[PDB]
């Protein structure tokens, strides 16, 4: 399925919340399409290069990504769109090209999204810790435009609730692409890997 | 005490990266006279507004924040001015004030950086689990210009450790501002009570 894609130094979950701010020539044309298309892009991690990359040329996109859907934009400035997307279908990109602008894009096959877990006791921790995190921010009255997630508060899910810490951990992307993927028990599961001292 | 600020939506701390893009002409005078004269900016946390610059809102800063370096300045797309900086010293903003074109400025009362002290056995927790964390995005080999934290990795520095834990984690603006200020061995526990409860 051939589709525009958005490389990222960060990678999209489904559900997750995504501020961009396009000032490429390349981004800025694409994203017009969309608004008016009403079709939506592809978000996938950077494993390697940035994502600016005007002199640059050795970036390489990870094998996997999430469909960024796009809630609502602004013009604060000419030349510049600051938006508010939202994750969607995810999809595992496979040869994909780069075009003009140096837009790249590519023929992806998406993933079926993955029914909702439970969270076992064995890995109440993370729920429990991500619960404590969405509390203060409410506590404290952090406004819509600042929430780094969604409202629908899906703790109790596996998957939900580990789409939440890889957004936020400092993992390298290929690592965040393969967590995408792999299924929802196992994602949480290695996370909690990760939060807690598994070799002291 | 009077400096020149740049307000993010995200704190920074002392060794924290931050890749800054500069959209807004507002600022070119300000990044450019410290381009010049090697000087620091001021960087605070927004608690409400946005980065940018809304015309119906208006932005109010946290109570404190870090001296951002320049480490280089660039401009690899036609007249986009991205720079790497690093969080160098901490300051207590007493006193903001938003002047024409909406710059601010305020009055910062700069805080010795603090000493280094080992951390106790039972905030080892937090640290293991960062250095993990390094660990990984090193076996993997991940680049420098795209790894979140700088190469001296202090992993028995509660304020090291406690503030790499405070710039990775969703917290409110106000709280990374509190726990900035907030004493090596406080900040550690309090962020070791977030990984665990």
């Amino acid at each position: 399925a051939e589709i525009p894609l958005f490389p990222l130094s960060n990678a999209l979950f489904p559900a997750g919340v995504l501020r961009l701010r396009v000032f490429e020539i390349r981004y800025l044309d694409m994203v017009r399409r969309c608004i008016a298309d009403g079709s939506e892009f592809g978000v996938v991690v950077l494993e390697q290069g940035t994502e600016v990359r005007r002199p640059d040329g050795r970036e390489v996109l990870a094998r996997a990504g999430t469909m960024a859907r796009i809630d609502h934009w602004e013009a604060p400035m000419p030349a510049l769109l600051e938006l508010a997307c939202t994750g969607t279908g995810r999809f595992r990109l496979h040869a994909c090209t780069q075009g003009k602008y140096g837009l790249w894009t590519g023929q992806a096959e998406p993933v079926p999204d993955d029914a909702p877990l439970e969270v076992p006791p064995e890995l109440a921790r993370s729920a429990s810790a991500l619960g404590r995190l969405i509390a203060r921010l409410q506590r404290e009255g952090v406004p819509p435009h600042i929430m780094p997630m969604a409202a629908p508060f899906r703790l109790d899910d596996c998957g939900w609730v580990a789409d939440r810490w890889a957004e936020m951990l400092s993992l390298p992307p290929a690592d965040k692409a393969r967590l995408l993927l792999l299924p929802p028990l196992d994602r949480l599961r290695e996370i909690d890997a990760v939060l807690a001292a598994d070799g002291h």
